[PDB]
């Protein structure tokens, strides 16, 4: 029989909005979920969504015959610069399906062999950076992880070197993209967007879009002119056919997309992993021992990364606790009932609150808050739709294998090359942008004097 949908405190015509008067809205919604349970309605002026937190409801939402990816308002604003790349396209846009079909084989686990040398290139740069630090100095963790992931995606995506490890101020592309991402997210909590006070924001937003497009269009053009074949996604996209290839502007949007979709999620994952590693020294030692036992050569080979099983488990456990893209939106394809209790109208939006999902005690046990890579010892033991840091179904993360291969490589290399110290007894503080990251996370890395 039909249930009254829980909803948190309403504030007259502001609805539930004031509850998100915070720079930590995801963490705020987690607290609401902890109070209200597996499902709640959340209203703002002109907006309604329902937050799902239980594996039970989310498995059902994960039925693609019943629910399909929705573009959240975040994605709708990101779309201004990510256009109709995969991430910000409706499933029923032909460019979604076309691009999806073309790119998927180039994002497979098999394809990761072709990117490995480039990820190694940037990973070695990270290690060398840290090798070259003076004895007193520390590492700004998410800061260097983001240098690494932006560079790695730049290099594998379109053979472009941002050379973030050569700079204080990032490449102009990266400044524009990060500033564009920031504006997209600032627009979520902007009630009066037409306030002249934002004219400069709007001018800057346009400048940043032009910077991104010009760089990527130039490089696409240079490649189409040379016909050079390389190991990058760009080569795949230029060669792909559905009969017709992606047009050059969609390819630009996919390159921009891989950067937006991948850089911070992946850098956050590395940061959260290392955080959990230093806060659990017995896990760190097990991981460090595997890295030494497995990464026997100066350069990690593709095959060796695949053998870093425990590193893989540490990464999944960090993803369980702090999925760095913590929410994704769905809509009801038809009027339906969710969970046998909650009627939904065609077009009704649902948000999957991934960190809450991942703390479903009926699935994981009472110890959900504890960092235990061992949960992942046997992945077949994890129920369907219990673990969703990479989204769902045909709209799941296309970069999942790339991200995990990257993160495993890099984590492996860090563990092989350094002993790490939580010199500040760092206190977890999760900054929310469009992704999650442990802000201010700093460590000291003491080199084991192992040559590369
Ligand atoms: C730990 C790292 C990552 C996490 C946690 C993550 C998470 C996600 C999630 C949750 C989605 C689905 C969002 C939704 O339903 O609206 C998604 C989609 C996507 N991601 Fe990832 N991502 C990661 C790394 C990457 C990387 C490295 C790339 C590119 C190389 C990438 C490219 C994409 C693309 C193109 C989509 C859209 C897929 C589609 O709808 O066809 N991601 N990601």
């Amino acid at each position: 029989t039909i249930k009254e949908m829980p909803q948190p405190k309403t504030f007259g015509e502001l609805k539930n909005l004031p509850l998100l008067n915070t720079d930590k809205p995801v963490q705020a919604l987690m607290k609401i979920a902890d109070e209200l349970g597996e499902i709640f309605k959340f209203e703002a002026p002109g907006r309604v969504t329902r937050y799902l937190s239980s594996q039970r409801l989310i498995k059902e939402a994960c039925d693609e015959s019943r629910f399909d990816k929705n573009l959240s308002q975040a994605l709708k604003f990101v779309r201004d610069f990510a256009g109709d790349g995969l991430f910000t396209s409706w499933t029923h846009e032909k460019n979604w399906k076309k691009a999806h079909n073309i790119l998927l084989p180039s994002f497979s686990q098999q394809a990761m062999k072709g990117y490995h040398a480039m990820m190694v290139d940037i990973a070695v740069q990270l290690v060398q950076k840290w090798e070259r630090l003076n004895a007193d100095e520390h590492i700004e963790v998410p800061e260097d992880m983001t240098r690494l992931t932006l560079d790695t995606i730049g290099l594998c995506g379109f053979n472009y070197r941002f050379n973030s490890f050569y700079r204080d101020q990032p490449h102009p592309f990266i400044t524009s993209m990060v500033r564009a991402l920031d504006e997209a997210m600032n627009k979520l909590q902007r009630a009066n967007p037409d306030d002249p006070a934002y004219d400069e924001n709007k001018r800057q937003f346009q400048e940043d879009i032009k910077v991104m497009n010009d760089l990527v269009d130039k490089i696409i053009a240079d490649r189409k002119a040379s016909g050079e074949q390389s190991d990058d996604l760009l080569t795949h996209m230029l060669n792909g056919k559905d009969g017709e290839p992606l047009d050059d502007e969609n390819i630009r949007y996919q390159i921009i997309t891989f950067l937006i979709a991948g850089h911070e999620t992946t850098s956050g994952l590395l940061s959260f992993a290392l955080y959990f590693l230093v806060k659990n020294p017995h896990v760190l030692q097990k991981a460090a021992e595997e890295a030494a036992r497995v990464l026997v050569d100066p350069v990690p080979s593709y095959k060796q990364v695949k053998q870093l099983k425990y590193v893989g488990m540490v990464l999944n456990e960090a993803l369980r606790l702090w999925p760095t893209a913590p929410a994704f939106s769905l809509y009801a394809k038809e009027d339906t009932v969710l969970g046998g209790e909650y009627p939904l109208e065609k077009g009704d939006e649902l948000m999957v609150l991934i960190p809450q999902l991942h703390r479903d005690k009926t699935i994981w046990g009472d110890d959900v808050e504890e960092f235990r890579p061992e949960r992942f010892e046997n992945p077949s033991a994890i129920p369907q739709h219990a673990f969703k840091p990479f989204g769902n179904g045909q709209r799941a993360c296309i970069g999942q294998q790339f991200a995990l291969h990257e993160a495993t490589l890099v984590l492996g290399m860090m563990l092989k090359h350094f002993d790490f110290e939580d010199h500040t007894n760092y206190e977890l503080d999760i900054k929310e942008t469009l992704t999650l990251k442990p802000e201010g996370f700093v460590v000291k890395a003491k080199s084991k004097k192992i040559p590369l």
